[PDB]
Parts: C-alpha cells; sequence; structure tokens
C-alpha cells in the first residue's frame, strides 16, 4: 500500500473519510479530520499511544487544533511539519522527506487561465475585511475589526496556525504596566521609546515608534483583558529594565499569547481558513481595494469581495536566498523561523503597489543552539547566564543589542559560543526546562567537569564564573559592563548550551503609516489595504529589540484592524 487512502480503503469505504457527495469540506479539511478523530482520536488522544520519553509527533507546543492532515495526507505520500526544524527519529506511515517548495507569488503568474476564471467568476464569500496570515498580528487585526462591527475571514497559507509568533519565547515588551509596577519595576513609555530608538540605531521611524511604546501598556492590557498572563517581567538585550513580559514563571510568550488569540476568534466565531494563501490584492477602478484572490491548496483559486485587506503576513526570515540577496553576511546561516516565513506576503503587497523599506536590515537572533537548530531564548541571558568561548571566558557584554552580540559570538574561536549557568537561572525560567528536555543543556556538578564535557578550558571557565560572581556581588561589571547582573552563578548544578546566531527577524517591509494603512513609492495612501506585524518596516529600524516583535504584532495588528473596520 503505496498510501494511507490505499492502505485504508482496503477495508474501509470511501466514505468513512468523506462527505456524501464526496467533495473536499474546505481548504481546512475540516468534515474530513473530524473523521480521522472519530476513528484514532484526538490529537491528544493518539500521542498517548505514540510515546517516546524525549519527544512525540503528536504533542507539542503548537496552539490550536492541529489537523491530522497537517502531516497525515490520504492520497498521496507526506511530510511531518516537525521536520522542518527537528530530526526526531520518526516512522511516519506513508512519509517522504521534508522539502518546502512554495511557488513565489511570480511563479503563480503561469496561473493565468485559473486565475482569470476565477476572477470573472463571482466571489466566493462577500465581507468587510480579509485579514492575511494567522500569528500574532493577524488573530489581533481579525479580533479588533469583529469586535468594532467588521465581518471577517482569516486566512492561513500553512496547514497550522501561529506563524513565527507561537515560537516566541522571551516575551511582549510593554511600559508602566501594572505588571512592572506590581514586580517593582520602574519604566515610562518614553523609556521604552529612547531604547527602540537607540537600540534601532535611529533609524526607526519615530510615529510607528511613539505607536509602539504609547501602546505598549494598552496592548498588554488588552491581552490580558483577553485571557492572556504577562506578569513575569524579565530583562532582554538593550532595555534600560526589565519589561518582557510572558507568563508567570517565564515559560514562553508565544504558544501562549496565539492560544488566548485563537480561543478569542473561536468565541466570536471567525472564520479561519487554513492551506489558503493571499495570492492578489484586488483593486476597483479608482485604486482601491475591492477583494483578494486567494489560492486553497484543495478548493483552488477563488476571490473574496471586501472592503479592506489586512496584511499580517510576517517576515522572509526563512529565505536566505532573499537575505543572502540582502545581506550577504548571512548567506547560508541557519533561521529561527517557521517554514513559511518566506517574503510571499511582501510580494503581495508591493503588486498591490506598496513600497517597501529598510529591507536590507535583517536581524540575525545571537543564540540559536549549535546542536539543536533552534533558538535558544535571550530571556536565559536576561535571567543571569552569561556567555563564554572556548577559552572559558567571557567575551561580550550578553545583555547588548543583537548586532553586537551576533558579531561579538561570531568573533569567538570556532565561530560560536556558549551559555552557562545555574539552578538559581534555570530555576527563574520554565522555559530552559524546555532546552534540557530537548537535550541541548549539558550539566555538571562542577564547572571543570563541564567545561571538560563540552570542550571549554575548565579551570579558566571555573576562575571566569566566580569572576563574574564577585562582579555580581559587587553590582558593576568593570570587564564588559553589562549593566544588569541579576544573579550569580552559584546555586546547584551548572549548564553549558553551544549557541551562534540565526537568522531571525527582517526589521523591513511594507511602508505603513500610524493608521497601518500601507502607502506606495510616492507616499499616498492606498485606500483599503492595510499591514500590521513583521511585514511592515519602519518600526524596529536597524536593530530590533528582544521583546518588540510581540508587542509590534497586537499594537499594529489591533490597530489595523479597528481602521479596516471603520474604513468598512
Ligand atoms: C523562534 C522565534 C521566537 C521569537 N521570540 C520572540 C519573543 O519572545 N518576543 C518577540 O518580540 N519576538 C519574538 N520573535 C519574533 C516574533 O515572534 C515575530 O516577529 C512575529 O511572529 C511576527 O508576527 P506576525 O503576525 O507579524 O507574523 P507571523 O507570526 O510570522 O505570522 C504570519 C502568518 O502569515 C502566514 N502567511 C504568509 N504569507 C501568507 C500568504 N500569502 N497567505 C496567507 N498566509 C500567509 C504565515 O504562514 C504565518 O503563519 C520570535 C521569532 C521566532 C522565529
Ligand atoms: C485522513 C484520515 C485518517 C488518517 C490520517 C488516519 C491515520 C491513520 C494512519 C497513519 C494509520 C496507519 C497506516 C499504516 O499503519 O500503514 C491508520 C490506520 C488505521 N486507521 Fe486510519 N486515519 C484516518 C481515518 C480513519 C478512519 C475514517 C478510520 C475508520 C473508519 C480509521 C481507522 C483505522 C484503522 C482501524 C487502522 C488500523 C489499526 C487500528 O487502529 O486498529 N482511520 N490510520
Ligand atoms: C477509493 C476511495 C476514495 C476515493 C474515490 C476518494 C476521492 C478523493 C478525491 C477525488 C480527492 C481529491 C479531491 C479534490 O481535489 O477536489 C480526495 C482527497 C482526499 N481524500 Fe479521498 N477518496 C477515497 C478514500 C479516502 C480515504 C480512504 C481517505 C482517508 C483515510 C480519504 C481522505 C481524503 C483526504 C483527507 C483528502 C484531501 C487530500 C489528501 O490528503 O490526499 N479519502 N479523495
Ligand atoms: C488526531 C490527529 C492525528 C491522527 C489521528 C494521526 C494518526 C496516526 C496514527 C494512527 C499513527 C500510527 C501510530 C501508532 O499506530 O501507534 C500515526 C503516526 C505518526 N503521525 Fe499521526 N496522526 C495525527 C496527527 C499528526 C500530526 C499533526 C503529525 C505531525 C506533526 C503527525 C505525524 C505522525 C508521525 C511522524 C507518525 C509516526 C510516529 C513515530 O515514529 O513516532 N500525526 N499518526
Ligand atoms: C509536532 C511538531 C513538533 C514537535 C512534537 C516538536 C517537539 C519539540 C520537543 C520535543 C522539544 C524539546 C522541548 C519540549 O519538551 O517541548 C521542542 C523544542 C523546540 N522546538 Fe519543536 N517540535 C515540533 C515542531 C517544531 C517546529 C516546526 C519548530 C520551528 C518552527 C520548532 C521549534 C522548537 C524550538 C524553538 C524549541 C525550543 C524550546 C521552546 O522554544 O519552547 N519545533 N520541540
Ligand atoms: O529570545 C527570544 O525569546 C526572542 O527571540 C525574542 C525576540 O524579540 O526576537
Ligand atoms: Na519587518
Amino acid at each position: 500500500a503505496d498510501n494511507l487512502a490505499e492502505f485504508h480503503v482496503q477495508n474501509q469505504e470511501c466514505d468513512s473519510c468523506h462527505t456524501p457527495d464526496g467533495e473536499l469540506s474546505n481548504d481546512s479539511l475540516t468534515y474530513e479530520n473530524t473523521q480521522c478523530v472519530s476513528c484514532h482520536g484526538t490529537l491528544a488522544e493518539v500521542a498517548e499511544t505514540t510515546k517516546h520519553e524525549h519527544y512525540n509527533a503528536h504533542a507539542s507546543m503548537f496552539p490550536g487544533e492541529v489537523a491530522c492532515t497537517s502531516c497525515h495526507s490520504a492520497h498521496e505520500k507526506s511530510m511531518v511539519y516537525c521536520d522542518s526544524c527537528h530530526s526526531f527519529d520518526f516512522n511516519m506511515p506513508y512519509a517522504k522527506k521534508w522539502l518546502r517548495d512554495e511557488p513565489t507569488i511570480a511563479e503563480l503568474a503561469k496561473d493565468k487561465s485559473e486565475r482569470q476564471a476565477a476572477l470573472a467568476s463571482a466571489p466566493h464569500d462577500t465581507v468587510d475585511v480579509v485579514v492575511v496570515g494567522s500569528g500574532g498580528a493577524g488573530f489581533s487585526a481579525a479580533i479588533s475589526a469583529t469586535d468594532s462591527g467588521a465581518k471577517v475571514i482569516l486566512i492561513e497559507k500553512e496547514p497550522v496556525i501561529g506563524g513565527n509568533a507561537k515560537l516566541a519565547a522571551g516575551g511582549m515588551n510593554a511600559a508602566w504596566t501594572d505588571q512592572q509596577k506590581a514586580k517593582k519595576i520602574t519604566d515610562s513609555p518614553e523609556l521604552m521609546f529612547e531604547d527602540t530608538m537607540k537600540g534601532g540605531q535611529n533609524i526607526n521611524d519615530p510615529a510607528l515608534v511613539k505607536v509602539l511604546s504609547s501602546h505598549s501598556k494598552d496592548s498588554v492590557d488588552w491581552m490580558t483583558a483577553m485571557g492572556a498572563d504577562l506578569t513575569d517581567v524579565g530583562m532582554m538585550g538593550g532595555a534600560s529594565v526589565n519589561r518582557a513580559h510572558r507568563p508567570t514563571g517565564g515559560a514562553g510568550v508565544g504558544a501562549h499569547v496565539v492560544q488566548v488569540l485563537y480561543d478569542n476568534a473561536v468565541k466570536r466565531n471567525i472564520d479561519l481558513r487554513m492551506n489558503t494563501r493571499g495570492i492578489e490584492v484586488l483593486k476597483d477602478d479608482k485604486g482601491t481595494v475591492k477583494g483578494i484572490l486567494v489560492k486553497g491548496m484543495y478548493k483552488g483559486y477563488y476571490w473574496v469581495k471586501a472592503d479592506a485587506v489586512i496584511l499580517a503576513t510576517g517576515g522572509f526570515a526563512k529565505n536566505n536566498e532573499r537575505v543572502a540577496k540582502l545581506d550577504p553576511s548571512l548567506k547560508g546561516f541557519i533561521s529561527t523561523n517557521q517554514p513559511g516565513a518566506v517574503g510571499d506576503g511582501l510580494d503581495v503587497a508591493e503588486n498591490a503597489g506598496g513600497a517597501l523599506k529598510d529591507m536590507q536590515y535583517i536581524q540575525a537572533h545571537p543564540t540559536l543552539s549549535v546542536k539543536g537548530g533552534v533558538m535558544v531564548t535571550e530571556a536565559v541571558r536576561g535571567n543571569g547566564a552569561i556567555l563564554v568561548n572556548r577559552e572559558g571566558k567571557r567575551f561580550v557584554n550578553e545583555i547588548t543589542t543583537r548586532d553586537k552580540a551576533s558579531a561579538a559570538i561570531l568573533a569567538q574561536t570556532g565561530k560560536s559560543a556558549y551559555l552557562i549557568f545555574d539552578d538559581s537561572v534555570r530555576k527563574s525560567l520554565s522555559k530552559i526546562d524546555k532546552y534540557i528536555g530537548l537535550g541541548v543543556a549539558p550539566t555538571a556538578d562542577s564547572l571543570v567537569k563541564l567545561g571538560k564535557m563540552e570542550g571549554i578550558d575548565g579551570k579558566a571557565l571555573t576562575e571566569t564564573v566566580a569572576r563574574y560572581n564577585s562582579l555580581v556581588s559587587s553590582g558593576k561589571d568593570t570587564d564588559f559592563e553589562r549593566p544588569n547582573l541579576p544573579r550569580a552563578l552559584n546555586e546547584g548544578n551548572y549548564y553549558a548550551i553551544e549557541v551562534t546566531p540565526g537568522v531571525h527577524h527582517t526589521m523591513g517591509g511594507v511602508m505603513i503609516d500610524t493608521k497601518a494603512e500601507v502607502m506606495n513609492a510616492k507616499k499616498q495612501v492606498i485606500p483599503g489595504l492595510y499591514g500590521a506585524g513583521e511585514v511592515t518596516g519602519g518600526v524596529h529600524g536597524a536593530n530590533r529589540l528582544g521583546g518588540n516583535a510581540i508587542s509590534d504584532i497586537i499594537t499594529f495588528g489591533r490597530l489595523a484592524g479597528e481602521e479596516a473596520a471603520k474604513y468598512s
């Protein structure tokens, strides 16, 4: 049996999986995944029969309901989605090796017979607002437009929701929240603004930064008002004080936030379509938006008529070819991103007239795990970890900006470095348990034994932590002037995580204004068209601050949905 339907036909009828006419229910395959779940159980039930002590195909962090068909296709062999980032030992029946090859918008130019026919038919739906992309900005935008009295359709090209947003760890920057108040933090949006602007090297558009800071408490108040926990306020690089909010005790902010937005779209019955890619923004004869053409992976091309289209497609940090064109020094680096973060959403924007900006500014996250090929939150350093090179020495202020840390780390022997911390640090940030669980955190009861495990000079490293630890006690890092030295590393065992920069965020993208309206090369608004989140440029300038993109997607997402819903 060469495929799963074949294998199942053997002892079962076509309509155990299909509807009575046999047509696919929709591009989310709702009816058809329901059939799967009626015989094999829900996702959790199936993981119960798939256990492995360190991994489970049917488990993970992905928020929302994760279709069986995200990995099991019926009439063809298919791929395990977790192979886009991991290499877990898998035995998927009817597997084929992960390979993402998605046509670019320009390639889809070849489909002009199908596209023309779709366009000559009537709209498949007629609504007020179409929001493209189910990451943080997309959900927020759908929600705020629904709540502003707009009818929404939310489309996601992947099989699963959440984009890069569901991967977020260290936190959401907000200032002068009650959450920093209760933790005895003192900040102003002026300070969040001035951290931002200096962090971006003054490249940032000041009015967008001004919206980011001025609305950040409100954005956190919004999410909390909706079901989120963002009471743990941690430090991140280039911030003056702590302001990265995440759930109580340091757990990842991303999966959680995407799971609160998701329940909030569901509570409101928001029409959410998976395996549905936004292809072309359509315009009327006075150049304002009139709808969008989309490509359903399962039912084909079709268009939706609407007054406003919200592009919330995220960045292009998975696309190294486009990154390497813009920054040749990144060419070849591994990315931290989900597999579809390739910038098609930008092409859609440009094709509609939107002009791009700040596109050559691409952030590399300083600490991707050499071993796991996954990002290790910067909150590990904010909660007190240091970095050491192979000589067992510190070489950089670990809570500096990302450009600078990345550069420092690449200049170290073997082009990588090590996060080193103890149980005090581990205990303060539950996410670390996740890296310990992934196996990327070697551990030992002394620094000589850890250095010996890991190839770092043992006595040097020992002497390094003891100087660090006196520096913590005496409150001033006179070696690298790290301004926040929150913990001595002297409680319980020790751990090391081998780290090196990976491609992580594109700070450039479509030009938007304070209302989240896309503009053109002459700086004119494109009536009906908005942009929110990593798809935009102007917010983070030359260097984004850890913590700011999540605050960015919530604030621009939310404002775009209200601007779009009022626009109509
Ligand atoms: C590993 C990791 C951890 C991070 N941790 C943090 C953190 O702690 N704090 C922080 O501030 N930032 C963090 N960042 C950055 C932040 O999560 C991203 O900047 C944010 O996800 C941008 O959100 P968005 O809504 O703009 O896009 P995304 O969340 O990336 O979502 C965009 C969605 O659009 C879909 N889409 C794309 N093109 C189309 C199309 N044509 N049609 C339909 N759908 C489309 C994409 O598939 C995706 O699902 C992290 C990023 C990564 C990769
Ligand atoms: C797309 C829909 C479905 C998917 C992805 C799915 C998943 C799977 C997979 C991956 C296998 C193993 C294949 C192999 O071992 O070679 C399997 C076997 C099996 N499936 Fe399906 N399933 C689906 C729908 C159904 C339905 C509708 C039924 C019953 C009417 C069903 C009942 C079974 C049974 C009975 C087995 C064999 C062993 C057992 O569980 O007793 N499944 N299924
Ligand atoms: C001989 C029996 C079957 C026939 C004739 C049949 C018919 C079809 C057709 C024509 C399609 C493509 C639809 C389109 O492109 O519009 C399709 C896809 C699909 N079918 Fe079947 N079906 C059969 C059995 C099954 C079985 C046994 C399963 C699951 C175990 C299943 C689940 C699905 C799903 C989930 C899809 C979407 C695409 C995919 O995963 O390949 N069908 N089927
Ligand atoms: C309710 C949802 C799903 C159902 C009903 C389903 C069905 C199944 C079944 C019945 C098996 C065989 C395991 C056994 O017989 O013990 C299996 C294996 C597998 N499925 Fe699923 N699956 C679903 C969701 C997913 C998803 C979302 C993914 C990928 C992210 C996935 C990837 C795999 C893999 C990789 C294996 C092989 C297991 C291993 O080597 O540990 N499945 N699936
Ligand atoms: C069903 C799909 C997947 C499964 C079951 C899975 C499994 C895991 C496991 C077992 C760990 C170790 C920690 C833990 O216990 O949670 C982990 C961590 C991690 N995985 Fe995955 N993985 C999946 C897909 C992905 C994808 C597609 C990405 C990137 C787009 C990714 C990125 C990461 C990252 C960044 C971590 C580090 C810990 C954290 O940030 O919470 N994973 N995952
Ligand atoms: O290190 C993180 O958790 C993270 O990746 C944070 C941001 O802002 O990009
Ligand atoms: Na951007």
